[PDB]
């Protein structure tokens, strides 16, 4: 019922999920990738919800979501594995993403970096935490002093060049959730994804609010958690400059 | 010589273990915040290096050190190459994704190599006669990776963009950890197909020789030649199945260099 109660349940389900994943990985089979691991984690969470919060609905990657509307009171958004490519190719640098919305308002968020056993969580009224230790607003980062992260394969190269020249350096973890959390931790100045699904960014809203980060569309607007949009999550001090570079000279999209 | 590889290895491992007692403090000191990529400090680099110099004074006093933060005979018997922090930018900006690199050469022959991923407490080591290990578990030759099925890693800011584009189109995807030692180990583990560094120093690649030999990796110049461990050269470390294709792309259409 309370946020703490729901949080305690989710944290224990995530803990138990450590006991399932090594096996799924040992038998890993695959099919824009999708494994058994994605599907099984998702199904288990569906069953978890049937069992504890049976009014609650799920918007997730591996299910049809036709039934999900503007007015659902209790909504979870899930990415059961974000970074499937990294899971398959590296068995590292992937995460589980969850977010609970109450009447459209972010209340709980989770990014579980399972390979490193690092649970990032955010709780409206309490704050954000990594394995329990409170996260603080990161230091201010101007773009020239910041590392930035984005997919350079989906942008035109003049714009990529401008991002390179204006920033301290460039890195890529390769999972939206984890690259986002590096912004949250102050390790990156900003992460960009030019075409995310609602589940790629759903947890990030509450993190951005509680840690004073900017999270907007690439036009600087509020994002609908129900609909993807081109997006950025950014340190407050470099947000404007990134958007200016992205939108200059007819924009960032490949010619 | 005189000490066996096991004896030397034991001492390096115990030094590296005591280094866990030093690093948290060095990091606690150290916040800025306006020097660019090329102009970084730190005291962490310098202190780790000084301590290793004391370690050698103390145990292997014949041994010499070629290191970043500090060569008169061509033919040194006992040589260590060190990068006390590889990934200084990541240390400063992220406090993650950096490593300590050490490589011992006996009469110019790689005998011991270490890449210590300290933030994750993962010690990658290679020992001539034993094999390569991660925290003790033996590393095997990685599966074959064709370039189209492989993640590759390189600095995209230092190559011309057409060649960067060609590398994107031909590989499965692109990632960057941002420390030569760690990006290289991802090749060693089979996580990446290849890592490129177009201008490394001897310390950036010194450990990698022995890893590439023991795990059947290709490590060459970008012209496909053997590298002198004493002298940097533009380099690639690669899975055997994607090495040729990477070099072909890099050298195609007049080459990879940005301002040519
Ligand atoms: O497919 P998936 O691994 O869940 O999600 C992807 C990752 O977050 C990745 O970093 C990329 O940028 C894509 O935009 C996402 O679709
Ligand atoms: O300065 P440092 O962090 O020891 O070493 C650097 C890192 O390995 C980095 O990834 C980069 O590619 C440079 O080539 C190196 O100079
Ligand atoms: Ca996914
Ligand atoms: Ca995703
Ligand atoms: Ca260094
Ligand atoms: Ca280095
Ligand atoms: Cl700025
Ligand atoms: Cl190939």
């Amino acid at each position: 019922k309370t946020l703490q109660q729901i949080d305690k349940l989710i944290c224990s389900w995530l803990k138990q999920i450590d006991n399932v994943i090594p096996q799924l990985i040992m038998e890993m089979t695959t099919e824009d990738l999708v494994t058994n691991v994605d599907k099984q984690i998702q199904q288990q969470f569906q069953q978890f919800l049937a069992t504890y919060f049976p009014e609650h609905q799920l918007l997730a990657e591996e299910k049809s979501n036709a039934m999900i509307t503007n007015e659902i009171n209790h909504l979870w958004i899930m990415d059961p594995i974000d970074g499937t490519a990294n899971l398959v190719k590296q068995q590292e640098d992937y995460c589980i993403i969850l977010a609970y919305f109450y009447e459209g308002k972010p209340m709980l968020s989770y990014v579980y970096d399972y390979p490193h056993k690092k649970l990032y969580k955010a709780i409206r009224g309490e704050g954000a935490f990594c394995n329990g230790f409170k996260m603080e607003e990161p230091p201010s980062l101007k773009l020239e002093d910041a590392i930035i992260s984005f997919n350079a394969q989906v942008m035109n190269l003049d714009t990529v060049q401008d991002l390179f020249d204006a920033s301290f350096s460039y890195r890529l973890v390769g999972a939206c959730g984890l690259d986002s959390m590096r912004v949250a931790k102050g390790q990156f100045g900003a992460h960009i994804n030019t075409n995310p699904k609602p589940w790629d960014i759903a947890a990030q809203f509450l993190f951005a609010e509680l840690l004073n980060l900017k999270m907007t569309t690439l036009d600087g607007k509020a994002i609908d958690h129900l609909k993807g949009a081109p997006f950025i999550i950014s340190n407050k001090a470099c947000h404007e400059t990134v958007l200016k570079i992205l939108n200059a000279n007819g924009g960032y999209q490949k010619y």
